[PDB]
This record gives structure tokens, sequence and C-alpha cells, in this order.
């Protein structure tokens, strides 16, 4: 029901695919979207603020672009400075547990690339495993991605059909 949408993408504006994404939720009730190279400029995080918000929401999505097969750089800070001791994890850190954990991510390669004997090699389940593990430290129920492939060079309409798809994935229910 509650679904907080921390999009991670350098320009927003200058974004192709995941503005498209975006744009499909800005309405949606239960969804609270962000755009955190947008609040946070400098990269200097509020870390109470993204805590305060994690605990008012059922289900996390981290949506980002696919970038040398993991996220930009300001999820990698999010991570280290939001998930604390005695919040996230260690002996009070239970604020978490329970909650949906679940990562939205466009790649610019193909489909066909991300397995064995194909020109990537691994399957996307095998490249975003960080943060599967850092689901698992932190006691959220890690759900199914939502990938999109070729993105950039997929085409008007494919893209629309993925945007549709992106919005019904973040919605449903597992
Ligand atoms: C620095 C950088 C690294 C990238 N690394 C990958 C990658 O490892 N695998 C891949 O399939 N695409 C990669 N891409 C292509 C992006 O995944 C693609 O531009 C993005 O998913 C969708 O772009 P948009 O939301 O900004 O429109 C990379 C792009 C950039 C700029």
């Amino acid at each position: 029901m509650k679904v907080l949408v921390l999009a991670f993408h350098p320009n927003m504006e200058q974004s192709v695919v995941n503005r498209a994404f975006a744009d499909t939720l800005k309405d949606a009730p239960g969804i609270t979207l962000r755009d955190l190279y947008q609040e946070y400029p400098d990269e200097a995080i509020d870390v109470e603020k993204e805590q305060k918000l994690c605990e008012e929401h059922d289900r996390i999505v981290f949506q980002f672009p696919l970038y040398w097969y993991s996220s930009p750089p300001l999820l990698k800070k999010w991570l280290d400075h939001v998930l604390l001791y005695g919040w996230a994890y260690g002996t009070n850190g239970t604020a978490l547990r329970g909650k949906e954990f679940m990562v939205a991510v466009s790649a610019g390669a193909p489909e066909e690339a991300y397995q064995a004997g194909g020109s990537n090699h691994y399957a996307i389940s095998e490249l975003l495993r960080p943060f599967q593990a850092t689901s698992n430290f932190i006691g959220t129920t890690y759900l199914p991605p939502y990938v999109f492939y070729q993105a950039g060079t997929a085409g008007k309409s494919e893209l629309a059909e993925g945007a549709t798809q992106y919005r019904e994935h973040v919605l449903k229910s597992f």
C-alpha cells in the first residue's frame, strides 16, 4: 500500500527511461516518489529524514539506471550513511524488519546479454546480489526486481509499454 520510491539518477531532466517510469507514479495514491540527486545536489544526506521516511512506508523501491553493473554512487552513499547500527541492524536495529525491498533498474544492453553464454555473462539476479544481501541483513523481504533492457534504444512505444509495466510491478502484491 504505502510505497516509497527512491530514484537515483544524476540528472532526472536529461533522463529518458527513468523519467518516463517516474512520470507514471505522480498521482498513484500510496506512492511517495523522490528524486534524491535533486534533493541532495551536494550529496549531503539528511540521515534522519531518510530513516523517518523508510519507517513510514511499507515497501521501499530503489530506482536507478544500471551503471557499471551497479547503481549511481549516491545510492551507495545512501546505504552507507542511512543504514546504521541500532536502526537498520544491530541490537535495537529493527526498524526495517518486515518491510518489502525491491529494485527497479534500467540497463542499456539487451536481455540476451545478461546470462551465461551471453555477452555480459551473468544474469541480472547475479549482478544485483549486493542489494539482495543488503536486504537480507536489514530484515526486509526481497521482491523480484523490475528490469528494463535496451534502455534508450528500445523505441517510443516499447518504452511506453515498459513504463506501464514498471507501474504495475511496483504496485503489485507478491
Ligand atoms: C556510467 C554509465 C554506466 C553504464 N553501465 C551500464 C552497464 O553496466 N550495463 C548496461 O546494460 N548499461 C549500462 N549503462 C547504460 C544505462 O544503463 C542506461 O543509460 C540507463 O539504464 C537508462 O537511462 P535513463 O534512465 O537515464 O534514460 C551505463 C550508462 C552509463 C552512463
